[PDB]
């Protein structure tokens, strides 16, 4: 149908905007601490601690399959990155501290993303 096509165009455009959001958030991780999944070879107990692992490469795979329907779903995954790190790692670690900085800096980006998603529809 024409409606299904229009809906698909909307999803494609959301995917365009979320790709720009993702790039901007990932720039706030210049150490690449959150770039890839925590390695289960190197942290073999990880899934005993963290039930829903997340990282920027995993988000990018989902994004490119158009697997985020709305900004809320995208934000859920970004918050997992931060929140998983802040539980597994102690406060006095470079990992925890990176997550705090990513959260604080990402907030700005996500605030305007929400306005754009609502504005453009």
């Amino acid at each position: 149908s024409m409606e299904q096509v229009a809906m698909e165009l909307r999803l494609t455009e959301l995917t365009r905007l979320l790709r720009s959001v993702l790039d901007q958030l990932q720039d706030k991780d210049p150490a690449r601490i959150f770039a890839q999944p925590v390695s289960l070879k190197e942290v073999p107990d990880y899934l005993d601690h963290i039930k829903h692992p997340m990282d920027f490469a995993t988000m990018r795979k989902r994004l490119e399959a158009q697997g985020y329907k709305n900004l809320h779903e995208f934000e859920e995954d970004f918050d997992l990155i931060i929140d998983n790190c802040m539980k597994y790692n102690a406060r006095d670690t470079v990992f925890y501290r990176a997550a705090v900085r990513l959260r604080d800096q990402g907030g700005v980006v996500l605030r305007q993303a929400r306005r754009e998603v609502d504005s453009i529809g």
